[PDB]
DNA sequence: TAGGTAGT
């Protein structure tokens, strides 16, 4: 009980009952998401809607609405209750441009040469026991430090380059926007702008002066494709992707971000007090603690074994032999090639040491395993980081049918692995610095681990028979194709990467069918849990229930959801609580500070019944046991989503889809 | 080339 339970602060703080409304208004459109207003949109023919607060006159911008009836908060389900607190918020109490004010004084800026970094605040509403929660929270955006208009030398001729490339309006960093049209000057529209800032952001004249300087009113007055307000270059600031930085700039704006999730609590309680609408206590939740379940390997005589870590599983100098390997590849010697960078052809014979020492050691495993041996002769050759396509072109010269392997020596990609798989040949890339600098070698016992997951073997499972015949993870996004599903097992083995064509938008009742019909998977009388990122629609729900009585299957969703606004005041991990119906699962520990991962909507269909379902300890546990299923090299994610969004990412990069390697789980596009 | 880290 004492080992099993912890109590840590979660970034919910109780909303003052001053601010939470009495009473909801319906109303229909008599004559698009119009979440201005902070409404709660219920379409048909014509558009339903709910509202946190009464239009006295049926009319606001101008569009006509009809009042259907009024409702006390209280009676309303707490899901849409809690949109209409935001709303009410939101639009009635205005915390968006207050919570603006409050963050710049908090957190300021950081500058390194060019580039300048802000903060901006998240925000969501949360129903408890009766009274409303707003989880609080903090995020980052990078700009050019000198504003769009000088930046062009305030040239419009120069400015007119820009259109098409993503801007943030200066009091404003959470919204990114992209410029669209650049045209006359108008001092009126200047005006306009200027006056938003001290009226909706609230910021004094000398703040618009010390900020903005000199405003130039012959400045041109642009327009983005987000909205239908105009914009001025001297209030704009140039954004960027992340990933986009110099590597220099990068490690000195980290020092910025980077903070413990205690340290984080500091900030958003610092936040919290100077907000008037909440509680300054951060709420308390109780969490579990997953128990670490072991992994099953296999002995030296072929039996299961129990191993509590994958950290163990290639430290040869105790013995571990994979739990299965496929058909195709089972006692193969695979024709290998060994492609090293041109740049590091001064280091080969320390190069060949060490990948033969690898597959050396390698060896001693797959004598009495009946693993796929590597065959790498006269097969060293060499390739250009820059070069491109000719490393390929030599390639595609080859007579290669059979499956076949390529370890990618360089000196420091997702192009060169993409255009080697083409000839049925399945890839594995190193960067040499690393490689060079293995303690004990922990990279080589990573390496074999993902060159074997990229193989379809299925060295180690859980220790665990789950109560579902089959865990899907299901991701929906050039091939006629508009998504995935990837098929695990009880014992979380995988079994299936399935694509899923579309006949048009896909969805899950669709997806059920095509994998009974045109996927050849039993889906008849069976326990079928899917894991995805999104939400079922009302629509959907009298045609699941369909499906399942037909089927005879117990079908289950829940939506686990990567990116939300949670986060627990904790350097713990492998904890899990439920809040507002939502599970806050914080499974990984991270070395600068980890964010949970939301789970809710956990829907059943029984044979023609649908249920809705609590966030339980099972399955809470199940899912971390998922997480564990990590063959490339725990995961934040489990196991199924994480390898269905890496499926789909790599359709987008222009994949192969080899059937019959995805049919036995080959994880080629990792 | 590992994992995680639409109001101017
Ligand atoms: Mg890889």
């Amino acid at each position: 009980m004492v080992l099993n339970k912890v109590t840590y602060k979660i970034n919910a703080y109780k909303i003052k009952e001053e601010f939470i409304p009495k009473e909801v208004h319906f109303y229909r459109i008599k004559s698009r998401f119009v979440n201005f207003y902070g409404g709660m949109i219920i379409n048909k023919k014509d558009k339903s809607f709910v509202l946190p607060y009464k239009v006295d006159n049926k009319v606001l911008k101008p569009i006509d609405i009809e009042y259907i009836k009024s409702l006390k908060l209280e009676y309303v389900k707490p899901e849409i209750a809690e949109k209409l607190v935001r709303g009410y918020l939101k639009s009635v109490h205005k915390i968006e441009p207050e919570l603006s004010r409050i963050i710049k004084n908090i957190r300021k800026h950081k500058v390194v040469e060019n580039i300048k970094v802000e903060s901006y605040c998240e925000y969501e509403v949360k129903k408890h026991d009766g009274d409303y929660y707003l989880i609080l929270n903090f995020r980052h955006t990078a700009s050019i430090t000198k504003h769009l208009w000088d930046f062009v030398n305030r040239d419009k001729a120069l400015l007119e380059e820009y259109v098409g490339k993503k801007i943030i309006f200066k009091p404003n960093p959470k919204v990114r926007y992209t410029i669209s049209l650049v045209d006359a000057p108008n001092p009126q529209k200047i005006e306009e702008i200027m006056s938003h800032i001290i009226k909706y952001y609230k910021w004094s004249e000398d703040m618009v002066k010390s900020t903005f300087g000199e405003i130039d009113y012959n400045q041109p007055i642009m327009y983005c494709e987000e909205i239908l307000e105009p914009f001025a270059p001297q209030f704009c600031n140039l954004v960027f992707y992340m990933d986009e930085l110099d590597s220099y700039i990068l490690k000195e704006l980290q020092s910025y971000w980077r903070l413990s999730n205690e340290n984080k609590g500091k900030i958003i309680n610092e936040i919290a007090k100077k907000l008037r609408f909440i509680d300054n206590t951060p709420k308390e939740l109780e969490f579990m603690k997953f128990n670490n379940t072991p992994l099953l390997v296999k002995d030296v005589n072929k039996n299961p074994t129990k191993i509590y870590s994958t950290n163990t599983l290639f430290t040869w100098i105790k013995i571990y032999l994979p739990y299965d390997v496929p058909e195709i590849i089972r006692n193969k010697n695979l024709l290998t090639y060994i492609l090293i960078d041109e740049e590091i052809k001064d280091e080969l014979k320390a190069i060949k040491d060490k990948v033969n020492k690898m597959f050396r050691n390698y060896n001693k495993i797959a004598n009495k395993t009946e693993l796929p041996k590597f065959n790498y002769a006269n097969r060293w050759k060499y390739f250009s980081t820059d070069d491109i396509r000719g490393i390929i072109k030599e390639i595609k010269s080859e007579f290669n049918d059979e499956i076949c392997f390529a370890l990618i020596i360089g000196k420091e990609y997702e192009i060169l692995k993409k255009q080697l798989f083409d000839l049925k040949i399945i890839s594995q890339n190193i960067l040499w610095e690393n490689w060079r600098k293995d303690d004990k070698g922990y990279m080589t016992n990573n390496l074999l681990i993902q060159i074997m997951g990229k193989l379809g073997i299925k060295y180690f499972i859980l220790d665990s028979k789950t109560p579902y015949d089959y865990i899907m993870g299901l991701d929906t996004g050039n091939h006629r194709v508009g998504g995935c599903t990837v098929v695990y097992d009880s014992e979380g083995k995988i079994r299936r990467i399935q694509p899923i064509e579309t006949p048009e938008r896909l969805h899950l009742p669709y997806v059920i069918e095509y994998l009974e019909n045109k996927a050849n998977i039993d889906m008849e009388n069976k326990n079928i849990l899917f894991l995805r990122d999104g939400f079922i629609q009302n629509s959907e729900r009298n045609d699941l229930k369909e499906i399942s009585k037909e089927l005879n299957s117990n079908i289950e969703v829940i939506s686990i959801r990567k990116n939300n606004k949670y986060k627990v005041f904790t350097s713990d991990y492998r904890i899990g609580s439920v809040f507002g119906n939502d599970g806050i699962f914080l499974p990984h520990k991270t070395p600068f500070g980890s964010n949970p991962v939301k789970l809710s909507t956990w829907l059943r269909f029984n044979c023609g019944n649908e249920e809705g379902l609590k966030i339980n300890e099972s399955i809470m546990q199940l899912l971390y046991d998922l997480t564990k299923m990590n063959y490339s090299a725990y995961l934040r994610i489990p196991a199924p989503i994480h390898y269905a969004d890496k499926f789909v990412k790599a359709l987008g990069k222009n994949w192969k889809i080899d059937e019959e390697l995805l049919k036995h789980g080959f994880l080629y596009f990792i």
